[PDB]
């Protein structure tokens, strides 16, 4: 009867075992608000009966396993909205202790790279939960907390959050009630074609992110905070003379990497093992098995990889009180890699203002790392995995809504931009002086970790949700229907813009009337940059029940529930 728009609900994922995450029963769920905001109001929950239907309302600092979990009531709680007008005052992760351990190189590794974590986001909750923006929270946490006098022309809401899937991936896939957590991911080079001759610089990251509430997932120093930082380096190498370069370079944004690494893991896969049975007209696409775009087949020799750089999780460097100066971590792997980790320390070092220097590690073993996709495959070659932490996390509040602008070091941006545009110049062959674009640094950093408002004019489209979220969500119902959100769109309109090698007006209206290339505002552009799938290999698609089927369930295995609507509505009893 009072609709709040800017809700987030929590949503359900199923496993090859089991769920977790949120849903409502059929038909939603209703009750009473009550306000737990204190020690007083949580304790006053257990003995409190006014009303069978209760939807907790929770101050952010009582949102955790351990206090929500507790929550043992002979009324029963019907939901809970958890409000973000303030932040937690400690630090929090709801993710695991080590992500993607079974996945990475050290599946029985004893390590926590993550330890603070509660792992609040894997429980199955049989009821929904929402969080709800500032403006709303604030209302909320108002009405909630006027029910306590205990007089009842009082404040209740319902809550609906009905998901479809249930149980365990098999059951929910055999009856098409979800689908695969995955996506595109996207590559690029400046050059209009690779020279199979050359060695390839391979640059990347994982962009895709998590949270509780994935529609809230920022991930600001988790990944966003270096998304920024690779377009950037690429925007500000993009006005370098590059005709020094004796080696390639190409730039990899994964997708899904959250989930197991099925983005780095697929695009390894095809690179060293597809095969195209059935081509399309000019053999830019393949039939069977589908694949929308083949220039990965063309240009891309696996073998040709001769060094990996990584970002991952480098928005929060630390302070160190010597040099005075902020610390980012090089964990290596692979072979000769002291001649990589040379020139990096030498860019950090070769300019009075650096604010930036470089570490190792002290740990054996590589962090959770899209890196490890690579190294399954391939010792031969230098691997540089680039973090803002020897061991323990930097991030205070990884897989978490809280990893946001505020937990990143924006002061850093510049520097960082400069040092990797340099380094990857003079490993190319280069010896150019970067300019950074910092008109580009000071519209992409707050577009991707506080409100995503910028380039929209390469858009379709506008977007329904203005907080940056990059969880990778599903990937589409078939290989031949894949869907992705308005982040990764972006990002690859973006990317695809800056890398371009030509453009011709044409008065275009759609990229289908453009040969070869896209339409960007009646102009045909032509760049070196392609999508690829993000999806685990546990996965295939039945054309004959038209449905996905576990083939391997020794692969990530992820479905997130269909549903049909989410809303939040505020009324009185
Ligand atoms: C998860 O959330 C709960 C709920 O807030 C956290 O428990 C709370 O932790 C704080 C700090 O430990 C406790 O506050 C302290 O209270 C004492 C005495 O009352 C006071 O001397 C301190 O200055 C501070 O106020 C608080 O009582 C405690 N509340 C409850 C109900 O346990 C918990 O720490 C969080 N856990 C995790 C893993 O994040
Ligand atoms: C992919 O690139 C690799 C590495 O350059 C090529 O494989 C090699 O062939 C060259 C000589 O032609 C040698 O330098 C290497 O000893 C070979 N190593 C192997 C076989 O791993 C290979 O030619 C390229 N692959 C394709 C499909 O052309
Ligand atoms: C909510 O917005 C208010 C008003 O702008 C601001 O003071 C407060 O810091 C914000 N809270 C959070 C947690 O962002
Ligand atoms: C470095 O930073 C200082 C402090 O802002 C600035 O005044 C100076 O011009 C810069 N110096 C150089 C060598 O760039
Ligand atoms: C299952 O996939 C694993 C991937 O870790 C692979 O090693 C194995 O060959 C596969 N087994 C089957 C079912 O073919
Ligand atoms: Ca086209």
């Amino acid at each position: 009867y009072t609709t709040l728009y800017s809700s987030y609900p929590c949503t359900k994922i199923m496993t090859s075992d089991g769920q977790f995450g949120c849903s409502s029963k059929h038909g939603g769920n209703s009750g009473i608000l009550y306000l737990i905001d204190d020690d007083e109001s949580y304790n006053n929950y257990f003995s409190y009966s006014q009303q069978k239907d209760i939807i907790v309302v929770l101050d952010t600092n009582y949102f955790n396993s351990t206090s929500v979990l507790n929550l043992h009531n002979k009324s029963k709680i019907e939901g809970i909205i958890v409000l973000t007008d303030t932040k937690k005052t400690y630090p929090y992760s709801p993710d695991s202790r080590y992500p993607n351990k079974i996945y990475g190189l050290y599946p029985n590794s004893n390590l926590e790279w993550n330890p603070n974590a509660d792992g609040f986001t894997y429980f199955s909750f049989p009821f929904p939960i929402f969080a709800i923006d500032n403006q709303t929270s604030v209302a909320i946490r108002n009405v909630s907390k006027h029910n306590r006098d205990g007089q009842y022309p009082a404040w209740g809401a319902e809550l609906d959050s009905f998901m479809q899937g249930a149980i365990n991936s098999e059951t929910c896939l055999r009856r098409g009630f979800c689908e695969p957590v995955g996506g595109q991911s996207i590559w690029s080079s400046f050059s209009s074609k690779i020279d199979k001759e050359k060695e390839i610089i391979l640059v990347m990251l994982p962009f895709d992110t998590t949270a509780f509430f994935r529609d809230l997932s920022i991930g600001a120093d988790q990944s966003s905070f270096a998304t920024v930082t690779l377009l950037s380096v690429i925007k500000s190498l993009a006005a370098v003379d590059r005709s020094s370069w004796n080696k390639e370079v190409v730039f990899a944004f994964w997708n899904a990497e959250r989930w197991g690494y099925v983005g780095s893991e697929y695009f390894i896969n095809d690179l060293l093992n597809f095969q195209c049975k059935t081509y399309n007209s000019d053999k830019s696409k393949c039939i069977d098995p589908p694949r929308a775009d083949l220039a990965f087949q063309t240009q891309i020799n696996f073998t040709k990889i001769s060094t990996i750089i990584e970002l991952n999780q480098i928005g929060r460097a630390q302070l160190d009180k010597n040099l005075g100066k902020y610390s980012l971590y090089l964990h290596t792997a692979g072979t000769k890699t002291s001649s990589v980790t040379d020139i990096l320390d030498q860019v950090a070092s070769s300019y009075e203002n650096s604010t930036i220097t470089f570490k190792p590690t002290t740990q054996t073993e590589l962090p959770p790392s899209s890196s490890m996709s690579f190294l399954k495959k391939t010792n031969k070659i230098p691997v540089v995995v680039i973090t803002d932490h020897d061991y323990k996390y930097s991030n205070p509040y990884y897989g978490y809504e809280q990893d946001d602008n505020e937990n990143v070091l924006g002061s850093t941006l510049n520097d960082i931009v400069y040092i990797l545009s340099t380094f990857i110049d003079r490993i190319a062959g280069g010896n150019n002086n970067i300019t950074i674009d910092k008109n580009f640094i000071n519209i992409l950093y707050p577009c991707f970790t506080s409100s995503i408002t910028c380039f929209n004019i390469l858009m379709k489209t506008y977007p329904l949700n203005e907080v940056p979220n990059f969880y990778s969500s599903v990937f589409g119902t078939s290989l031949t229907t894949t869907l992705s959100p308005y982040e990764t769109k972006l990002i690859h309109r973006l990317l695809y813009s800056i890398t371009q090698y030509n453009s011709t007006l044409t008065n275009c209206t759609s990229d289908n009337d453009c040969p070869s290339s896209l339409c960007y505002s009646g102009q045909c552009v032509s760049s070196n940059t392609h999508l690829h799938n993000a999806l685990s290999l546990g996965f295939d698609f039945d054309t004959s029940k038209n449905v996905w089927k576990i083939v391997n369930s020794s692969y990530p295995i992820f479905t997130e529930s269909n549903w049909d609507y989410t809303a939040l509505k505020v009324f009185k009893i």
